[PDB]
């Protein structure tokens, strides 16, 4: 905040020297002047920028409309209006609603002008900042000694060290005095919740329509680590959904507890889709419990909200139905819920207080907000023991954090608050929504193959466009009319290889060559799967980055149909073995793995290898119990049946566990086992393209080993 | 189509002089000429007129996106680039699949020029036109002597009569000759579905994603009568919504049939709501079954899709669960459903064809589109006998139709093919909720009371705003998540008078107040309750009416608010009786019907009354049956109890069948008699709001009387 930004010359000396000499003052205060000539040139350089904090403007060529049209763009930007001929009597009361001080033009007098508009810069920072990192700036500004934890303390130990000094001239100072400890006592403690951090949780409460909200410096992985450890105490059963992540099986090797697993459905290209809505009413859970050893009612649910691909759920339905006395949502991937109405009643936090039941939501505030990593957060919904849930909180987390992580947990928050958040949102709604419309143009604009994307037909509107059982894009048959809302911002393109009802084609382009091309040119996948990408919108995309993101599509499109070589195209994939891909051509490359894809039948066998669960023998908690007295033995991929799994295999594609610790292939599940000898017979072919298998370990001679239990 | 318009003037004269001949021919040949001054001119030009037919414009100073913009706003526009720079290279595809026709700056060939020009727009003509519609104005064109019905010939009867040629001077030509007979046989016929009649309902069953589609000319309250008399047999069984129209309690007395009625639910302001989810399945079907007198398993659905104040179903849940062979949605009030998919997944022919069963749904054209009453459709989803559903059709038509009915009908329809009529909607839908954003708005910048409008607290997104359980904005209290959607178009203001809660305010303004002065002011609302307004917004409202319906509303403010007497502000409620409205004030009156309201507790009546359903002695059509043959009386209202009814009864508020004919009002249902006798006692107080209850007679003394059957 330091750049002001005055209106045009009027033209008579009265008032434009005592602009000057505001000019000069305020460059003296240290204030970058920019000199927008007119009004649309001052709405465009706000909506351009964010580091502007305040315009001068005269108060009789532009009247107060605009200053109505800057507070739909920013409601708490300082600006100043100069009076001359509308009197005193000339002010609505709209005027007097916004953040506008008026001013005169008086020679000789800009220096308490330009002391009051440093002022109301002043306040303007200390207004829209959030009040944690508020105090940590104001203590790194008065910057003081320090004789505690950490050991640079303040910074001045990587100023006595070459690599250290690398290490400050890359981050700079400001981020190396900003990291501290509990030890200040002025910050408070985010472990006893108290002070500037207790103000921090309760800012975040009021924000994101929570009762208690708790701010996780490691990260969602162990935020659900927390709520599991709370809510699911040892010997009682919960409800996970299949479609999980790491940090859940972790959660359920640490703690004593018996699963419940929902069935996910998918389709043809490996996207997770969801639970359908009779496994979530009292009939289903029941007769689960009842062929479950040792299991009875669960007491705690964990459902992954969104998916993966970014599939909301019709939650109002989930917290009416699912009969348990804590439901959780595993919302790492939507943590900007409440800031669209777009996405109404498709959170945990969506709607009311739900009565009888309370409701964890665990936004991973990292993955798709504006925070530094491990960020996370708990928001609860409902009544929990304070005392107990703050100890299991307390007993995962770290005793002295990273301020830096916690500010930027807070603050992530902070950029939603006003019209600021909510026109980022929207921005990033609509750019998604124009990205997916102008890739369905491309498609039927270019000759030959291009990219699909997997979306409705028809899309126009701002809305979750709700997955219909009336059509056929989404690919999951028999599924259930509102209970799948796909969400606009998780772009997943599409490749040639597959038809609409699911078979595949004879021409087509498995999606590792596009993410490594991209990734040659200097553009990031998320991760992909056989024929998919996935592009996160979040808020940082701007149309820099799609139209590069489009044209690095288009480039490869030319690229594939002149048929350059691997050498030149993909030189990061000639350099794994130039003496393998030295005289081959890319669509001879694609046309091999697609070919591999093909005789092998992938999608089939990824299909029914998911659709038959593993037989469960002992609790996961068991398999670790196991694991840890050294009773695993490392036999050969192939005579894995009959055997108890130590260690979960999580196979790429797709991504989602296959085989849990302590889960038996039997020989009804034996899709999988030939789904996993397909995956390893298939990525012993082609170099940069090698398997990848959680789980599976790789020997010299090319078949893979996979810990199992003792007999 | 006679507005053609040439862009700017060059300067240089070898491609001015060819334009100016190209006008003379153009004037020439009865084209009116516009003369846009440059690009965004003819943008604006464009989107703020439709009589345009034709632009003229140099393809060197205007490249060819424009366009691809004028065909972002009509596809079919024709377009007339002059090419004198760019050779024939200079052209991509996107240029060739525009409306665009190349033509040379030549002197004197200008001639050659106008002809193509007028014979471009005479294809644009017959290529937006519809079939049978093109055909009419054909025939009319080259109008031929006739010896046949109707009795006029042409209008020529009206041309030698001095009040026949007042009606001919008002109504003109066209009408008149448009209006021909089935002699005309290259027409074809309506009731045979022959020739261009034919290919008009297969035009409407392509544009409304129906299978077959059928053009009543008498209206939906003949096309429900069609639907229930194909579906209902006598002897059978109907499953009617209790928010049904007159016409449905018409066709139950003509058929021999029996109902379970169905059981909506209403808030405190007298809205009619909906159905809960439990009334759709199938053990409270089978137990009203079980307790109704000659009932069987119900063969035909009828449902209000949507209601009155528009509020649509999910009707893919309906569609689903409700076990009949036949649904009938009764969308008078939603004809618009298929031209923006803000409605997806809200109405009958939204969707697949569904299995097992036949949805109809019988769209009223004349009341929300563009098309001249009495018009409707019968739209069908499913396999039909064709002859007997043809037949049953037949049977309730007449025989020979006006066609300018039908004419209006499918140019109603072919008023949303292309890119003109999803423009249409989208600005209708657009307009409306912006209509709502301002009267929130002006809630909140006006001082003391103001009209609030029935909607979400937050509405910001072009969809159908679902009414949730988490929040009472609607007042349907328990209501069902995502079973309700609010139109956005149906805006239903409310008047002061009414707590949130739904207790009464002290201080307030019923709404028939509200409606007089409007109407004296010039603008009509729709139909009002007690506290409420109701203003369709359709494809007909621009932002004029808009406008002057808020600036009517502001100025009724006012002149509350200083209290100008009756005589003065309602001239048309004086000369009801102006010795009663002489010395009395607008503040006097409102509080005095309020208190009315107030004390005679209105909205608790309104709600008990029908909460309560009235005992089914015997069917409407043995109800129709005893009334034929004599055997009614005039019982007066008070001894009513006990007694079956003849007529039904239909009290306005609220304006939906309160008591059936062949329904008894038990001491159950007495409440029923208490909201009559308090509405008689309230509407003999103050002249100008009558009661108006239809079924009810008034007496001289001031006691009202019900057609009774006798004992």
């Amino acid at each position: 905040m330091n750049v002001i930004a005055i209106l045009n010359h009027m033209g008579v000396y009265f008032k434009e020297e005592p602009i000057r000499e505001l000019h000069r003052a305020l460059e003296r205060l240290n204030f970058q002047i920019v000199y927008p000539n007119d009004r649309d040139d001052l709405l465009k350089l706000i909506e351009n920028n964010a580091r502007l904090c305040g315009v001068i403007f005269d108060w009789d060529k532009y009247n107060l409309e605009l200053c109505e049209e800057i507070s739909k763009m920013n409601e708490n930007l300082p600006l100043y209006a100069f009076a001359n001929t509308y009197s005193t009597l000339d002010v609505s009361l709209n005027d007097l609603r916004l953040q506008i001080s008026f001013f005169e033009y008086a020679l000789g007098a800009a220096e308490d002008i330009a002391n009051k508009i440093k002022q109301t810069t002043d306040e303007y920072i200390n207004t829209i900042l959030p009040p944690l990192t508020k105090a940590l700036f104001k203590y790194v500004r008065e910057g003081k000694y320090t004789f505690c934890t950490p050991g640079h303390m303040g910074g001045t130990a990587f100023q006595k060290s070459p690599v250290g000094s690398l290490f400050y001239d890359f981050f700079g100072p400001n981020t190396m005095k900003s990291d501290i400890s509990i030890s200040v006592s002025e910050l408070g403690s985010l472990l006893d919740h108290s002070g500037p951090h207790k103000e921090a949780e309760q800012y975040i409460a009021r924000v994101f329509n929570a009762d208690r909200s708790y701010m996780v410096t490691n990260g969602t992985s162990t935020a659900n680590k927390i709520v599991g450890m709370y809510s699911a105490p040892a010997g009682s059963t919960i409800l996970i959904d299949r479609n999980c992540h790491k940090s859940l099986t972790h959660l359920m090797m640490m703690s004593d507890v018996t699963p419940i697993y929902f069935r996910p459905t998918r389709n043809a290209y490996g996207i997770l889709g969801g639970i359908p809505q009779s496994e979530f009413q009292h009939a289903t859970i029941a007769k689960r419990v009842k062929e479950t050893p040792n299991a009875t009612w669960p007491v705690h649910a964990v459902i992954t909200n969104s998916t993966y691909d970014g599939l909301l759920y019709n939650t109002d339905f989930i917290k009416k139905t699912l009969d348990v006395k804590s439901i959780h949502f595993d919302s790492a991937w939507v943590p900007y819920t409440n800031f669209s109405p777009i996405y109404e009643g498709k959170c945990g936090m969506s709607g009311g207080r739900v009565e009888g039941k309370v409701i964890y939501e665990t936004q991973s505030t990292h993955k798709l907000l504006a925070a530094f990593s491990q960020a996370s957060m708990i928001h609860v919904k409902g009544d929990v023991n304070e005392e107990t849930f703050n100890e299991a909180y307390m007993m995962h987390t770290t005793t002295s954090p990273h301020y830096g992580i916690v500010a930027s947990t807070e603050t992530a928050a902070a950029m939603m608050k006003g019209n600021a958040g909510k026109r980022l949102i929207n921005g990033s709604i609509e750019r998604a929504i124009k990205f997916r419309k102008e890739i369905k143009r491309l498609r039927t604009e270019s000759d030959g193959w291009f990219f699909d994307v997997w979306q409705p037909d028809h899309i126009d509107t701002t809305e979750c466009w709700p997955l219909r059982s009336d059509s056929t894009w989404h690919g999951f048959k028999n599924i259930d009319n509102e209970h799948m809302y796909l969400d606009p911002i998780k772009v997943t393109l599409l490749t040639p290889g597959m038809e609409k009802d699911g078979t595949m084609s004879d021409f087509g382009i498995p999606a590792s060559i596009v993410a490594k091309y991209l990734d040659e040119h200097g553009i990031v996948v998320e991760k992909t799967g056989p024929y998919n990408l996935l592009f996160l919108f979040s808020i940082g995309i701007d149309k820099t980055k799609a139209l590069s993101l489009l044209r690095a599509l288009t480039d490869f499109k030319r690229a594939f149909d002149l048929n350059l070589r691997v050498k030149n195209m993909l030189p990061s994939l000639y350099r794994e073995d130039p003496e393998f891909y030295e005289n081959m051509r890319i669509q001879e490359l694609a046309q091999n793995i697609h070919k591999l894809i093909v005789h092998h039948n992938l999608p089939d066998l990824m299909y029914r290898a998911f659709e038959v669960l593993p037989t469960m023998v002992m609790t996961p908690y068991a398999a670790f119990q196991k694991e840890l007295h050294g009773m695993t033995e490392e036999v050969y991929l192939d005579e894995m049946v009959g055997r108890i799994n130590a260690n979960m295999i999580l196979p790429y594609p797709p991504g989602v566990p296959l085989v849990m610790p302590g889960e038996m292939i039997t020989e009804e599940s034996r899709p999988v086992l030939e789904f996993l000898q397909m995956l390893c017979e298939i990525g012993a072919h082609y170099p940069g393209f090698e398997t990848d298998i959680h789980g599976a370990y790789r020997q010299a001679d090319g078949r893979y080993t996979v810990k199992v239990l003792k007999e």
